[PDB]
């Protein structure tokens, strides 16, 4: 697990994303669906924005950038006692929008990469290590929930 200045590193970043979650949610799909254009084909939602200015456009786009860190940051402020916020969305993801662990490696190396540019010089190198073993934790989670369903 991570140690408890660890989880204060994480919750310190945190509330970075805090200050304007829909901007960070938004950068945050905007570098998944660019980098891996196959993760959009698993939003019938989000399938029509061809190019990257429809992306930073979509109002909607946005919205769920905003339900999707939302939801991390529920998890984050566990600090690992996530069972009931993390196995629900374990089940979603693998049973209805089959979504598989790979692309959750893509979305905790977005975060990582959006937190750097948008706070160039003040994503420290221990907050760098904290952030990565919660995002890790959360992979490692889901992935324990994916095998137990035999999801790929
Ligand atoms: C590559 C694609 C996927 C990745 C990566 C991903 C990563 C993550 C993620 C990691 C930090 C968090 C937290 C996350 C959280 C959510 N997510 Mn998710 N998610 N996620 C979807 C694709 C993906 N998610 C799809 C598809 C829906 C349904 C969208 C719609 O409303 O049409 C969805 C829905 C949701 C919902 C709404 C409730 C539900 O359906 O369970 C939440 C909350």
């Amino acid at each position: 697990g991570l140690s408890d200045g660890e989880w204060q590193q994480v919750l310190n970043v945190w509330g970075k994303v805090e200050a304007d979650i829909a901007g960070h949610g938004q950068e945050v799909l905007i570098r998944l669906f660019t980098g891996h254009p196959e993760t959009l084909e698993k939003f019938d939602k989000f399938k029509h924005l061809k190019t990257e200015a429809e992306m930073k456009a979509s109002e909607d786009l946005k919205k769920h950038g905003t339900v999707v860190l939302t939801a991390l940051g529920g998890i984050l402020k566990k600090k690992g006692h996530h069972e009931a916020e993390l196995k629900p969305l374990a089940q979603s993801h693998a049973t209805k929008h089959k979504i598989p662990i790979k692309y959750l490696e893509f979305i905790s190396d977005a975060i990582i990469h959006v937190l750097h540019s948008k706070h160039p010089g003040d994503f420290g190198a221990d907050a760098q290590g904290a952030m990565t073993k919660a995002l890790e934790l959360f992979r490692n989670d889901i992935a324990a929930k994916y095998k137990e369903l035999g999801f790929q």
